[PDB]
């Protein structure tokens, strides 16, 4: 009977975690390790590694590693699943232990915005007593050219899969108007239509829309940490109002909105508390 090893990966009970949570420098993957047909009283070494799925198994690419020894005891026993019986035999002996795989958030994000889910996977190896001469907190050193007696190195494993899931922000834009005067205007005030372009710089998205006075529109799905440029067609506003237009940008909840050029603003999305859902008002101040 050849021993086996299996793993199941979770973070805080779940198979996904918020990789854009600025309140966490690191995440700990619980790596539940099941040992098949190991022997009570023997001391094995186990090693776990966490990879992004597309580089899984490539030495150099691991995001976290853990290694330890375990002396198998009766207290570690667990009932076998039907899946395990099918894989290892009806009489498979099963023991369970645990290791943590901790990954720094910056090693996942690279301090850039996160645009989509990152697929992660855990690999594990099992070493019989005597086949290793050093185990530290990260890796097992073999005696001679010894190899693990069992591996679970499957990049497509659902049990070993974890998703680093980003959350997203939004930018709501509202148009207001002061100093309107029909004497100068080319259209009726409630029919004036103010044209905006909003670009999310890192995402590379462009929203083009019109706002009547008092109207709002929201750009959704903005990566947290991205910046948005807001550009009004000021001449188009001036032509409708018949009046020069000074555009004043303001924002809610202490968010900074900078404007160097008239009609142009920049604002950060998801910038100790973050404001993910930003609300900006563009006031068209008309005058002669």
């Amino acid at each position: 009977k050849k021993p086996g090893v299996g793993t199941y990966a979770t973070v805080d009970k779940l198979k996904a975690f918020d990789v854009t949570d600025g309140k966490k420098d690191a995440f700990t993957i619980k790596d539940t390790v099941r040992l098949y047909n190991v022997e009570e009283g023997k001391t094995y070494a186990i090693a776990g590694q966490l990879y992004e799925q597309s580089v899984a198994g490539d030495e150099g690419s691991a995001l976290a590693k853990a290694a330890t020894t375990v002396k198998v005891t009766a207290s570690m026993a667990k009932p076998a699943t039907e899946v395990e019986k099918t894989k290892y035999g009806e009489d498979v002996k099963v023991y369970e232990t645990e290791m943590d795989l901790t990954v720094k958030r910056e090693d996942l994000t690279k301090n850039q915005v996160v645009k989509d889910d990152i697929a992660l996977v855990v690999y594990e190896q099992l070493w019989a007593e005597g086949t290793y001469e050093k185990v530290n907190d990260t890796e097992v050193t073999p005696k001679g050219k010894s190899e693990p007696v069992a591996k679970h190195n499957d990049p497509q494993s659902s049990s070993q899969s974890i998703t680093a899931e980003p959350q997203f922000g939004s930018l709501k834009l509202t148009k207001t108007v002061t100093g309107w005067e029909d004497a100068f205007a080319k259209v009726a005030r409630p029919e004036a239509s103010y044209k905006f372009t909003v670009k999310c710089v890192q995402k590379g998205s462009v929203d083009e829309f019109t706002l009547k006075e008092g109207e709002e529109k929201t750009v959704e799905g903005i990566p947290l940490g991205d910046t948005c440029t807001i550009s009004e067609d000021v001449q188009g506003a001036v032509n409708q109002a018949g009046l020069k237009d000074t555009v004043k940008f303001t924002a809610v909840n202490g968010v900074t909105v900078d404007s160097q050029v008239n009609g142009e603003a920049v604002v950060k999305i998801g910038g100790s508390d973050t404001v993910a859902n930003v609300e900006v008002t563009a006031e068209n101040s008309f005058s002669y």
